[PDB]
């Protein structure tokens, strides 16, 4: 007799109809003026200046007419006036409309409102645009006249929607600021209103009802309960009748007063909004958006008390101060009282898996002191939202540092494979643990829905152990931020049936009590996860630009060689200065480009250009500053042998590790000799190893001399290259689909030349497609059992993937490869869909491929994606067995960037023969290290040599303080028990060593060994017992 | 007691609504409860009880029904069996029902 | 190891871009 | 490492999903090997069978560094087919060997 379905569709009818007009009804129109900015955004301080100066002309402006620019800016005057008397009792806001478009939000257009003074009041946004204006006693927020007149200004940006309702469409508007009309929008309402909070209540009581009807398990109670006081509310309401909406109210509160179930999850919201750096738009917006967001966070804590909001990356914290110093000021009041909480500690929200271990503590400790220098606020977790995978390395080091949890949503969008928990500990390669938690929402941008709740409660892995969850609301990935609307969702959810219980929380308290309760119910049987955090997606960052990855590894190691030669000359030249402003200004540089979304390389082609000049710049500047250093170091060490062309690699063998030595040493070995066969192929035979070329210019033969060992397989050819078709269906730069593989098309080439520079083979190759030119010289020296190969490539194609191809002639189940303080073992042979999943890993400067008795490196310049399959042979043609390990060379996405990758790129690689840990180590260094002229011989600052074991030396710096102590950062690579002692400099005779954190903080947690016995010694002869992947710390004062 | 106990833990969880914190901390406690119970120790059998005590103090939803409880017991005057089988009937439903009410307070039966 | 929903997706993106506008290729402009 | 019946077999210490939980009682053929890239123990066995290994992660607090726990099945006490199973005198031999490799745990394996 009563239908449910029928009454839903009378509510939201009445709602569209007869509801939301009432809310904000206009009484006055405002008078519109335009200034338009077609290029670069004007900064506010100067452009009020010359406004109070004049200089501006604001041609008048009619509703409805179109006004932006592609990237342009517009500055609107609105004057308008109050009438006689109006404001009886109601707040009379204020209503801009821009055009907004109804689907979409975060991703056009937006704008800010300032007053005649030039402070913000609060920005517009597609699902929020109302601007407060008076109060309801009278108190307004802008200066009124006794007529009522007013004005105000309005800084409105145009965006172009580069994402569309058609996801991923080409596109040429992003690349600069073209000062045309490509897609102008309309303004159509600039109105000063009235505010009603009763027909507000009842829409958000209405939505409530409705939204929990629509998961109500019919066929109970609750539901028909639900339905019927719909009926008589929607049955009460007359529009006629302005105080009957009062009444309605009243039949509601009934079944909204129910309290929850007893089993419901207890459910901590904190406000968030996350922005990136650079995606879809440069850094000019990037500040602009930071601003905007803060402004609508410190309304909505002006307008609803209760209401907490978490900001995260340092960078923007930064912008915000240089660029509005009295929303900074007004942040910084509301820090104090505790309502605005900093998270992460970080200077940007750099990806997990690329940058360096050194990278990623030079991220925490930039982050810490600027929070304490700053804010006087230290964060106890990492808070890290999005990011494409995680390396493993990271509970070492954030335990080391002082943090105690950590934050993690992307794992969520895995293809196949559905983690096994939310709560939990991770636990590195080391043995370090720490408290992870993954939010059930599956989202950091929550709009306060009874369907997240819903999914949230039915998506938890912990049920059986632990019944709390985190939730992170607001507008996120475009700024935006949290509404009112929210709050009110969330204040009807803090207790109600068929809703979990939903607070506002600071998320340190909502961690401390997560793991209280978790540790009290669980007890031995606590989960732990112990590896990396690998995600299922987004395969394709590893190679989409390319220039991007090369850049930050050169920088990196282009730095540790300056700092350890600024730290060797400061140590003997007293007069010398440490050019401490310049490097750090170059370190967060480099850590601002390390983003998760630049080093990918999914942005704009903007974002990209700036990122190269950027890199370039700070390159050449680099060489430089290392040039004097070495100059420096040159004029006191007048004893030592000058070497003309050398390199300083870190962990080099034979005992020689922070020394430079040259590139083209003598050696007793003769020089390599090289033979034309019958059919053009070309045999070079040193002393260790016999690699055979054939017309193509493919390895077909690399025998490896006093092993009898066959190191490519037969019928395979070593150095081909292979092209993919790589038309993903969505997110183009980001993905690599599996389709793209089996399918790959030979490129064939030829031998060009062959010659003997310095008594080592090189050999020339040249191979074409079409527009698309490879140069690869492949190089044989004497005496070393490495084949190198240098490859130039004009990249000229179109929706393609280019690979090289490196046979080995070994059946092992699994590859050793290099990660950031340690190394990781993956699986080659994929018997089930989860470890199908893992088709393209990355790689870091080599990997390790070998069975019981022998093993082969690869070892690589600036690649990073990789892959692994089983070569399974036949005795009946000749192809024995093997592994096809190949290199992600070069793609070319056309989403974000229409033209990408396209142009001149080089590369290095090479093949270790006969290679352990130790090999492989030495190899990766020799190559990355960067090339230096004119350098003494001078005994390195400190050693670390290992009787058992092997123990590498990742890092010598000053301290960043006036003291000038040495910091010295190793770690154990082998992955066993390792033993070592300390040596240092003649000159440093009678220093101490004493065990400090990565921070240099002089506290370390008791719970994590500390691998230097005794606490403070001697620097000379100190004994250090290193456990697998320790990575130690140590303090050496003069 | 315990097999009550068990008994209705078992039955709740047969419809609880997969996928649902209840169901799975009443799986939860069901597995601590029959661990933490030794056969050889006669005592372990209280211990146990304990286990289950957490989840059968939950409250009952707000909006469930209100259900009213009467002792029942049909019995036809004729069917299958002559009328001579019919009173030993009754007598046997009465004798069961005045034993149910001495050894229990708090128990209504209604006899038409 | 093959996900039904990602070849209907992967389907659906080839039909919107690929496929249907080589579909009546204009080969010349009309005056109005 | 455990022995197979012509070569080796590696089976994972650490269980991160619940697939690798399910090999919580694996089988050994005369011997086992565990060690970690520069060091190796190995744990021979004369007649037993089944076997089991998890981690030991300690806390520097209290003395406890790490390790792995491996144990070995000597014996069990099924009913229901036999009332009275391996009720009676049994013998076992097993040993430890401290500095071990492939080679060196086939011997012990062997020679025993
Ligand atoms: O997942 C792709 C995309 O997702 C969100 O929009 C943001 O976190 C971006 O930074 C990211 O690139
Ligand atoms: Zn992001
Ligand atoms: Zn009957």
């Amino acid at each position: 007799f009563l239908k449910p379905e029928q009454q839903l569709e009378r509510c939201r009818r009445i709602v569209r109809q007869r509801v939301d007009p009432h809310i904000h009804p206009s009484i006055a129109q405002l008078t519109v003026e335009s200034y338009d900015i077609p290029g670069e955004p004007m900064p506010s301080d100067e452009f009020f200046a010359k406004l109070d100066r004049g200089d501006i002309d604001f041609k008048p402006f009619m509703l409805g007419s179109e006004w932006g620019t592609t990237w342009g800016t517009v500055w609107f005057r609105l004057t308008g006036t109050v009438p006689a008397g109006y404001p009886k009792g109601k707040p009379l806001e204020l209503i801009l409309d821009l055009g907004w478009y109804p689907h979409s939000c975060g991703g056009h257009i937006e704008g800010l409102v300032y007053r005649a003074d030039g402070t913000a009041i609060k920005a517009v946004h597609p699902l929020n645009y109302w601007v407060p204006f008076m109060d309801a006693e009278g108190n307004a927020q802008v200066p009124v006249a006794e007529d009522g007149s007013f004005t105000l200004y309005l800084e409105a940006a145009s965006n172009p929607l580069l994402l569309g309702v058609p996801p991923f469409i080409e596109t040429e508007l992003g690349d600069h600021a073209t000062g045309k009309p490509d897609e102008p929008y309309v303004f159509k309402s600039a109105d000063l209103a009235e505010f009603d909070e009763r027909y507000e209540n009842y829409s958000v009581d209405l939505d409530v009802v409705s939204s929990l009807m629509e998961f109500a398990d019919k066929q109970s109670p609750r539901y028909w309960q639900l339905a019927k006081a719909l009926q008589r509310s929607l049955n009460a309401y007359d529009e006629r009748n302005p105080e009957s909406v009062e009444a309605a109210r009243a039949v509601l509160a009934g079944v909204l007063a129910k309290p929850a179930n007893a089993s419901a999850m207890n459910v901590s919201a904190i406000g968030h909004a996350h922005i990136d750096s650079a995606w879809l738009w440069p850094v000019r917006e990037t500040r602009r958006k930071v601003a905007r967001t803060v402004s609508n966070a410190l309304a909505l804590m002006d307008a609803d008390p209760d209401f907490k909001y978490a900001m995260s990356s340092a960078q923007q914290y930064a912008w915000l101060e240089e660029d509005h110093p009295d929303i900074f000021k007004r942040m910084k009041r509301r820090i104090e009282e505790g309502r605005f909480i900093p998270v992460g500690g970080m200077w940007v929200e750099a990806d997990g898996m690329l940058p360096a271990g050194e990278s990623l503590i030079r991220q925490i400790a930039y982050g810490r002191k600027y929070f304490k220098e700053h804010l006087g606020v230290e964060p106890k977790g990492v808070w890290l939202p999005a990011s494409f995978g995680y390396t493993g390395a990271w509970p070492q080091i954030a335990r080391r540092a002082g943090y105690e949890w950590f934050l993690t949503q992307k794992i969520s969008w895995n293809d196949t494979t559905k983690f096994p928990h939310h709560s939990f500990m991770w636990e590195g390669i080391d043995g370090s643990r720490i408290f992870t938690h993954f939010p059930p929402a599956d989202t950091y941008a929550a709009w306060c829905k009874v369907q997240e709740l819903d999914y949230a409660e039915k998506n938890f892995q912990d049920k059986d152990l632990s019944d709390r969850s985190l939730l992170l609301f607001g507008f996120g990935d475009g700024g935006g931020g949290p509404t009112r609307n929210m709050m009110e969702h969330l204040h009807r959810y803090e207790n109600l049936e068929g809703v979990s219980k939903v607070s506002i929380e600071e998320p340190n308290d909502f961690f401390d009590k997560a793991h209280q309760q978790l540790a009290e119910n669980a007890g031995p049987e606590m989960p732990v996860w112990k590896g990396e955090l690998y995600l299922e997606l987004h395969r394709g960052t590893l190679t989409s630009q390319q220039d991007m990855k090369r850049g930050c590894r050169q920088e990196e190691s282009l730095l540790r060689t300056v700092e350890y030669l600024g730290a060797a000359a400061v140590l003997s030249d007293p007069e010398y200065v440490y050019p401490r402003e310049e490097l750090d200004r170059i370190w967060k540089t480099l850590l601002l480009n390390q983003f998760h979304d630049i080093l990918p390389g999914s942005a704009i082609a903007w974002v990209h250009r700036e990122a190269r000049e950027d890199y370039r710049r700070d390159l050449k500047r680099l060489a430089e500053i290392a040039q004097d250093m070495c100059a420096v170091l040159r004029k006191a060490n007048p004893q030592a042998d000058l070497l003309a062309e050398a390199r300083i690699s870190q962990f080099r063998n034979d005992g020689a590790s922070w020394h430079a030595n040259r590139i083209n040493e003598p050696t007793d070995a003769l020089s390599v000799l090289t033979q034309t066969l019958d059919n053009g192929r070309v045999l070079l035979a040193n002393g260790v190893l016999s690699v055979t070329i054939e017309a193509d210019g493919t390895i077909s033969s690399l025998l490896d001399e006093e092993h009898g060992r066959e190191l490519v397989p037969a019928g395979t050819r070593l150095g081909q290259y292979e092209l993919l078709r790589d038309e993903p269906a969505v997110w183009d730069a980001w993905e690599i689909e599996r389709e793209s593989l089996l399918m790959a098309n030979a490129v064939t080439g030829s031998i060009e030349s062959v010659n003997t520079e310095n008594g080592a083979a090189q050999v020339h190759v040249h191979t074409a497609d079409g527009d698309t030119v490879i140069t690869t010289t492949i190089t044989l020296r004497p005496g070393s059992h490495t084949l190198d190969f240098h490859a130039d490539i004009d990249w000229h194609e179109r929706e393609r993937f280019l690979k090289v191809d490196l046979p080995l002639g070994i059946v092992a189940d699994q590859a050793t490869y290099d990660c950031q303080y340690g190394l990781i073992r993956r699986p080659i042979v994929k018997n089930t869909a989860s470890d199908e999943a893992k088709y393209e890993s990355s790689t870091n400067r080599f990997a390790i491929i070998g069975d019981a008795g022998y093993a082969a490196a690869v070892i690589n310049g600036s690649v990073y994606g990789s892959d692994a399959s089983p070569i399974a042979g036949n005795a009946a043609e000749g192809r024995d067995s093997g592994t096809m390990f190949r290199l992600s060379l070069l793609s070319a996405p056309t989403f974000p960037d229409p033209r990408t990758d396209i142009g001149s790129h080089e590369f290095d690689w090479s093949v270790v023969a006969d290679a352990t840990v130790d090999r492989a180590l030495d190899a990766a260094g020799v190559l990355n290290a960067p090339v230096l002229h004119d350098v003494p011989d001078i005994t390195p600052l400190a050693s670390i040599e290992s009787v058992n074991g092997t123990v590498v030396l990742d890092w010598m710096k000053l301290a960043d303080d006036g003291s000038g102590d040495l910091i010295v950062r190793a770690y154990e690579a082998a992955g066993g028990q390792a033993d070592a002692m300390l040596h240092v400099c003649p000159a440093l005779a009678g220093a101490s060593v004493h065990e400090t954190n990565v921070l240099e903080g002089d506290d370390l947690a008791a719970d994590l060994p500390v691998a230097l016995q005794d606490g403070r010694q001697n620097a000379e002869g100190a004994t250090l017992h290193f456990g697998p992947f320790q990575l130690a710390t140590l303090r050496i004062t003069r």
